[PDB]
């Protein structure tokens, strides 16, 4: 049971896989630009590019804030790859006029080389979760977010962070719908987000994926998440 | 039979695995460095790194070039990850002193977040084909590497590149033996290749594992192989 995509939603949609203006702005919202050329990556079983992601992500954190939903902030694609190679200085002001523990949940999108992967950070559960669709393990990723938590609680608010009840940890192959095609793990994150921002269990799998590529065009272009 | 590693043998190989200067340089080979902590990467079950995947490749084309067998140009566990994300010109320079078209078979080891596969260009065979030990199929791969092909082709032989007869392809499932750990994906990956190289069918499984990664140990340790 998933929403339609109408004869005339899909003639929205195939309207804008054609050929034309590569720059043409289809939309602009959160300080991000979506071109035909973005919008293209979501065609086919092309690899999504990082402005599509980051595009989604902030759609997530725009519904979070409606009423009954657990409040989200997104960090940008980049930031996790900053962190890991430059350190916490590196990324630190990334959040001036954010706090950072203000809200229940952090989305963390992690870019491994052709793959993406994503960690969340759940406050009301007090843990941190890696999810790959692959099922490959981070125990990693997780502890050097933590480890940013702690820096950012000593520099934001002058108090450590206590770990204590705090759950690191990867979901392993069985426990979430895995992918098929390589091209697909970007879409894989941003399903994943779209049911934990929601507190819905993730319950797709790989087939869902075309129609997922195809509503997330209609959404992205509507800024609308159905 | 496979061939058998003594008492003498299975002696030089738990020494290695012994504690102690995890940087002791244990082979230096290829402009590579193994030391002790690339080496434990071969214990247990633990994933392999790149240092030792690159390490085996050189040795596999290094193989190449006595006589009889096809001649075997291996490439950096990092390329095809350069070119996916950052296109040919990244990749250009690291064939320079490299004729790529000299050669019988390109080995191209590539890595998907946690995960290993592997794609070979067969000059003899005019084609190129994908396996992965998890069945995971990738079309996309073998045509970034024809893209490659025709780029280098124009790059460092002023030529356009003749497609012609060849044919790109995944390996199914049921052609090659399938992984059961994870943690063995880089292994399936580099004895896939030694097979290959020797122009021999794929005739091992699972069960050969624990007995390839002591015995690569070895050969790493003697820079020969078996």
């Amino acid at each position: 049971e998933f929403p339609e995509i109408t004869e005339e939603m899909e003639k929205e949609i195939k309207n804008v896989f054609r050929n034309g203006n590569q720059d043409e702005v289809l939309s602009e919202a959160f300080r991000l630009t979506i071109t035909r050329k973005d919008i293209q990556t979501l065609n086919h079983l092309n690899w999504l590019n990082d402005e599509i992601i980051n595009f989604y992500m902030n759609m997530l954190m725009e519904r979070s804030k409606e009423k009954g939903l657990p409040s989200v902030h997104a960090f940008n694609t980049f930031f996790f790859t900053k962190l890991k190679t430059a350190g916490y200085q590196a990324v630190k002001r990334w959040t001036k006029k954010v706090d950072v523990f203000s809200v229940d949940i952090l989305l963390v999108p992690i870019h491994l080389g052709v793959h993406w992967c994503l960690a969340v950070v759940d406050f009301r559960k007090k843990n941190i979760t890696y999810y790959d669709s692959m099922g490959g393990i981070n125990n990693e990723a997780c502890r050097i977010l933590l480890q940013y938590l702690k820096q950012e609680s000593i520099d934001k608010k002058r108090k450590e962070f206590d770990t204590n009840g705090w759950q690191l940890f990867s979901k392993k192959s069985q426990e979430i719908p895995q992918q098929m095609n390589g091209s697909d793990c970007g879409m894989f994150a941003c399903k994943y987000a779209d049911c934990i921002t929601k507190d819905r269990p993730i319950n797709f799998t790989q087939q869902h994926m075309p129609y997922f590529r195809k509503r997330m065009v209609w959404e992205i272009l509507h800024r609308k998440l159905l």
